[PDB]
């Protein structure tokens, strides 16, 4: 036979972070794997993008990496620093068509969080 | 004392234009009819009636959105590119309340209705 069961594949996406984040990075992708078979559906691991701290090279891998088959795309970013957050958020909604979101490293610690990012996820995937 | 556990959303804000005044209310009573089944108990929007021009929905949404807004929904008249774009862009870099654009003209289908309720049952649980 064949599966019976209704799961979406999360296959090609991005995540785009800072090296001082490396070890944040590494375990969202882990908690996002253990909560996202509940929601039905099925992860691949994130295609990762090591950029400097700078909103620049933030934007620049964004320019460069995006593509046709990027699903979603995630950047993790060192602080909740105003002006940075605020210029990611801007381009990533005037000129990344593929759904996006940021997230801040410090907040990855709680359940809750990974449970927000995965939802805001399932949501993109439709 | 009620054992079943449900999520309230009493503190929303539907923005919508007086030619859509009834699209409006149906769109109210419907949501009422397939929110239950999601685990949400509903109260009625906070209407806001605003000329139909894009400025006057940034206004609308500068002055009532607040803390407390759980949801913000944009009715609009039309899907005319210009005025969808520039609502959809504010929504998205100033607005951090969670939020959608709806077209009065596919109000008209149940599908419509269930993708909405469904959008908001998400947005319920994000950060």
């Amino acid at each position: 036979g064949a599966p019976l069961i209704s799961v979406k594949p999360l296959d090609n996406w991005l995540l785009i972070y800072t090296r001082r984040n490396y070890e944040a990075a590494n375990s969202l992708i882990q908690n996002l794997f253990k909560v996202t078979p509940a929601m039905g559906i099925q992860m691949k691991k994130a295609i990762m993008i090591e950029v400097d701290d700078r909103t620049e090279a933030y934007l620049r891998a964004l320019q460069q990496k995006v593509t046709s088959d990027t699903q979603i795309v995630v950047c993790l970013l060192s602080s909740n620093r105003k002006d940075k957050y605020d210029a990611i958020k801007k381009y990533l909604c005037t000129d990344c068509p593929t759904p996006s979101q940021c997230v801040v490293a410090r907040t990855l610690g709680k359940q809750q969080t990974v449970m927000a990012i995965a939802t805001k996820i399932a949501l993109q995937m439709n």
